């Protein structure tokens, strides 16, 4: 029944918020739809896997407050495997290479890879964090699509194909579904094209010992009974005194504030009283999260080590199944695998096939890749897609298409009368990953603290100390990076 | 408690449902969100307006089972105002006109203009209405805004700018905003361009005596207490031999099978178990309805047909609020009003204003355009944004940004067990209208009467016989209209006599 703070979601931003509130002193209750905490992490412990990340897994420098959070709760990280070569798979055959970014050898080819990407962090630098709806040219980059964008920036088919792999990796989803500037601000608020992409030095660098799930399970330990699972919130009332939360199997919670926690669309999913105000009312149907399968295939060992491959696999073409892989074997060296997502429209069509014939695919695509029969003999499986799940709506996060951002951006994490707003998708560093969800319960924890006169509004959005287990290298240029011409400025100068 | 077969939405298209079941002899429940039916229609009643439709309003020639349902409830139509002239205001200046499309007298912007709307209706003969995303170039189209098919197509701003209109008029929503191939499919499944825009002969020729809301009232009548006001579902379970249906003051219903006539993406607004198919649970969450303020200017008397003005405006431009007047007066000639939209992002902009000074810009801007003071003595005004409604999501209908009716397009009226899907989007003739309403609130309720045995697969999509009260004027083009070079045809023919 009744507390100071109802929290509408156990995920890892949820449970953040939930966990600050508690630690001041309050009394809060976490409700929660699911029969587990994590919302878009889900770890899976079988003796098969010992355990395996299905949902969110990644983290590295720079994304310091998930760091903390995990390291305080008596979490630990192992780093990725990238020790030996990468692989670009593109038009049947595969080039190895070593760093974040595949080499391109023909000259004008270079030249339009090159300003593509430096394109993409030179657009960024114009667009606020906190407001990307404030950027100079706002209205202009969210009327067009990233497809329309690369159409007019990629003078090469190479630079195109893997623009397009990029977008649909880092968002899943379609260039032509999402608007230009939504997509900028993203690439830009995780610190630029470098650090989102990269393993080594960026945000794939690490996975947690024991699964990402552990840190919304720890903060559920440490809550004890206040997290209630398989409360789906189905009604809002802020029309009296007390804010009053029903959940679908008719409990009720009465409280003086209220954290959403969930995907902005999953607002959808509750009736409120009195109405939404009208921007956030049509907001919430604005919003669809991407597609996407994780897909873990398990070998006896990690046979591309031997070959001088990493296992991480970037693959071109509408024919692979599976655009990008990683490593996931366990820092012991055992419980040999590869993650890969199948992404975007290819999650769609995948879909209809059985987990059996799904297998069968990546396996030959791997062996394909990675040069290997070994690939065709895996000892066990495990994937998730995450269209299917009522509470999610997708992975990884939400995104917006063209016309959305601007018109509707900035109501996202308006607090309305005294309901709050945090989940990822609020966020204004590393938004739609783990990271960005303790950041945006915590905010939000913090504007109710001052709505309650507890801390000044100078408190309420707060800086982290960088990790010292996982420090950050900065980013760098060459001079000729910064200053080789695009395909039509050689063009101009010719 | 039980009965044969839950209605979720009380609209049109769910009241269209429930009528033809009960009149099949199955018992129906109609479980209905809001403390009234009508949905995207409302009529509103009191004595400054007598009635106004604040929704839904309009009928024309091709609607014929809205007009059918509408005279077997005791309805009649009255003919929208067009006797005088029509206004284009563009750039400042107002250019009365008669004929559905305002004139062009440049040749290069009268070609231009041409060849924008014969190829808009080019394209969608290309798109089956039951399966666009069957159009042989389906793709191509869908990843593309209307924005950047227009901005390819004319090569003129005249012509870009009256196609921009046009988009925000018929689909209140922005040319970048909304799929290119879903917009083409739009208009074609509405018979065309002329048969979209026109008042006379067209989709606007025509209101209801009495008001739109009378529909859903009436049948309301009928069904006596199968219809549950303020009854908003919150959850679906299928889980065993009979649907489970619940609601949000925890009412339980219990039926064989279930119709949806709620928009799409409010499916979201219920929880399933089991949950939704992945296409479906995805597609909810990706059809967002569009962006519009429905405003009502009174004035003593129509003055605007003394200067041989209908009422019709058609006006370009930013600064203007409203895109688009009707003259909204009673056929009995008083109670005189001209009807406004407030279209796509202006409906966001203006709605910060309060009613009062809504009223001053639209009243400021009908006197520019008019070229008359009187405009700016209005006696009463009325208004509706739709953009508020918690049981709407917008209006008139479901947009598809990019990418998606490719996608999530066949998921639309496919049934999820037990669950029907009725509701305005699932037509494939007039979606987005009253008559799409009634198409899918009928096809859905066969669907179940089939599923029961009742008749054979062969019913379940019926023909409507030709309205004999508003019969429907084929439409015609002229030759040249049919001959005439694009402009870049133009060029073309011009770089080859150069050789
Ligand atoms: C799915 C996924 C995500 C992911 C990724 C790969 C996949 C396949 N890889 C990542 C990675 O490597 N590194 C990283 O940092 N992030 C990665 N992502 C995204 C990441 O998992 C998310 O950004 C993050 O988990 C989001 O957290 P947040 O707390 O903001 O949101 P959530 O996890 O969805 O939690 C919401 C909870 O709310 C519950 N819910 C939903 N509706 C209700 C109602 N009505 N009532 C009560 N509770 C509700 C959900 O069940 C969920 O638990
Ligand atoms: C808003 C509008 C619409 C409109 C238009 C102008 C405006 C401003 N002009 C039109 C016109 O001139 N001619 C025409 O034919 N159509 C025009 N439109 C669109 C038209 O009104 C709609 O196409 C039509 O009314 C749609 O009917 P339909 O039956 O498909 O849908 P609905 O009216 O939205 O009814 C849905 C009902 O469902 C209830 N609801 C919603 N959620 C729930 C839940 N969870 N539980 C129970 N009931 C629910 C809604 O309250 C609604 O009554
Ligand atoms: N959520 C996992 C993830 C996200 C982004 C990238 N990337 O390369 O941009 C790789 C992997
Ligand atoms: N829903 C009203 C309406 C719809 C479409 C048009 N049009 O011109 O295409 C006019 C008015």
């Amino acid at each position: 029944n009744k507390c100071d703070v109802v929290v509408v979601g156990g995920g890892i931003s949820g449970m953040a918020a939930a966990k600050l509130l508690h630690d001041s002193g309050l009394n809060v209750v976490v409700l929660e739809a699911r029969d587990r905490v994590g919302g878009r992490t889900y770890t899976l412990r079988n003796q098969k896997v010992k355990y395996v990340d299905l949902g969110g897994s990644y983290v590295g420098p720079t994304q310091n407050r998930i760091l903390r959070l995990a390291k305080e709760l008596g979490l630990e990280t192992y780093k990725v495997n990238e020790v030996e070569r990468l692989i670009h798979h593109v038009k049947g055959k595969s080039y190895p290479f070593r760093g974040p970014f595949p080499p391109v050898w023909n000259p004008i080819t270079y030249l339009d890879h090159n300003n593509f990407w430096r394109t993409m962090d030179d657009m960024g630098r114009e667009i606020p964090s906190d407001a990307p709806w404030k950027a100079p040219l706002a209205e202009e980059w969210d009327n067009m699509t990233m497809k329309e964008l690369l159409d007019k920036l990629c003078w090469t088919e190479s630079a195109k194909q893997l623009a397009t792999l990029f977008v649909n990796l880092c968002v899943t989803a379609e260039t032509h579904e999402v608007s230009a500037l939504w997509f900028l601000w993203y690439v830009k608020q995780c610190g630029g094209t470098t650090r989102i992409i990269s393993t080594t030095n960026g945000g794939q660098e690490r996975k947690f010992v024991g699964g990402s799930g552990q840190v919304s399970e720890r903060i559920m330990d440490l809550l004890g009974d206040r997290v209630k699972l398989e409360r789906p919130v189905i009604y809002i009332d802020q029309t009296r005194e007390n804010v009053l939360v029903e959940t679908l199997n008719h409990e009720m919670y009465e409280a003086k504030y209220v954290i959403s926690a969930i995907p902005p669309t999953l607002g959808m999913k509750i009736h409120f009283n009195p109405p939404l105000p009208m921007m956030r009312n049509q907001m919430i149907t604005r919003v669809p999260l991407g597609s996407v399968i994780k897909c873990i295939v398990y070998y006896k060992e990690p046979f591309w080590r031997k070959k001088d491959y990493c296992g991480t696999m970037i693959i071109d073409g509408e024919e692979a199944p599976v655009a990008y892989t990683l490593d996931d074997t366990k820092p012991e060296g055992n419980y040999a695998a590869i993650m890969g997502f199948i992404l975007a429209h290819k999650a769609r069509k995948l879909a209809r096939l059985t987990k059996e014939e799904r297998l069968k695919k990546l396996c030959e695509l791997y062996a394909k890749v990675l040069g290997s029969l070994e690939a065709l003999e895996p000892v066990h499986y495990e994937e998730k897609n995450w269209c299917e799940e009522q509470y999610s709506g997708g992975c990884y996060t939400t995104y917006f298409p063209p016309g959305i951002l601007t018109q509707y951006g900035r109501v996202l994490r308006q607090p309305v009368d005294r309901i709050y707003f945090a989940g990822t998708e609020t966020a204004t560093h590393w938004s739609g990953y783990m990271e960005g969800a303790v950041e945006a319960g915590e905010r939000a924890a913090r504007e109710i603290l001052h709505a309650m006169g507890k801390i000044p509004e100078d408190e309420i959005w707060q800086s982290e100390p960088e990790s010292v287990d996982v420090p950050a290298q900065p980013i760098t240029t060459t001079f000729l990076e910064r200053h080789l011409p695009s395909v039509p400025g050689l063009l101009r100068l010719i």
